[PDB]
């Protein structure tokens, strides 16, 4: 980004031989009867299709309206379960989903606490809270992953559940 | 997708070309209100004069439906029999095979190389990282003769290509 593809969505898996026309016409409808749409008028504004790779780029004519149409990864149109993502080229600001990791045993170094966390997916950022005069660590540390919906899954993988006599805490940084 | 704009026609009388076969079905299309639009629905018409059939060829999918309707429809005296093509996919792609597990050092050729001999392809591409040019490691295609996918799954599916063991299956 950092501001960048905020207003498009990468749509996989669409129907053999579909029209940009027909996607246009059904991801407005679906706005409509979920009730996603925030005022009068279409949506999407237009569809891009790759008819070789089987991909098409949607274009919202608003921000938010983008990222609620995101709600409709997995439905199935024509037969086909649609792939609803981000572009590659978008980020979420900074720290937009940054974590905290509590109850980590203290004698566990970075590289040692980062295996627990790169098990769910690669990071982008992260930092194990130290005592800088003796180097010691504190039991907790911060971090991002690279995909962004792995956050979720970390949490659910990770919050609550036991390593060794403590239980760990993983939640949102804020 | 290519057989969904054709029509098998049979019981045709003697003697008729292919121009004069191509007249009546525009006509009978004007005439119902059939057409999707202005213009001709039948591009082309191949007639096999000692087997007594033609083959259309219409510009659009939704209008090669629609002349189905015409099955039975007079034509110099005699009643035409209108069917699909043998190899007409009702639900388009579903021969469309994924193959994954592919060493990400062969290129397009090399892949169709592994794929052909089972048969001629009608579609073929393989994924790639834009950024590089690197091969993700898998592929997609169609076989020109659909009756084949089955042997290629068959063939490859499960085959060790060298380092990888090769993901053979409708993509789906």
């Amino acid at each position: 980004g950092p501001l960048g593809s905020a207003r498009r969505l990468y749509v996989g898996n669409i129907p053999f031989g579909i029209t940009e026309e027909a996607m246009m016409d059904f991801f407005n409808a679906q706005m409509r009867l979920g009730g996603l749409t925030q005022a009068p008028g279409n949506p999407v504004l237009a569809v891009q299709i790759n008819q070789d790779k089987n991909f098409a780029f949607l274009e919202f004519r608003s921000v938010d309206e983008t990222t609620q149409a995101m709600a409709f990864d997995g439905i199935i149109f024509q037969g086909q379960s649609l792939k609803i993502r981000r572009p590659h080229d978008y980020q979420p600001l900074p720290g937009a989903h940054k974590l905290f990791i509590g109850g980590l045993p203290n004698y566990l170094n970075d590289d040692q606490v980062k295996e627990l966390l790169t098990s769910f997916g690669p990071l982008k950022a992260f930092n194990l809270v130290k005592d800088s005069a003796t180097g010691l660590s504190k039991g907790y540390a911060f971090c991002e992953y690279v995909d962004i919906n792995v956050t979720d899954q970390a949490i659910a993988g990770l919050n609550g559940m036991q390593l060794g006599d403590k239980k760990l805490l993983v939640q949102r940084a804020s």
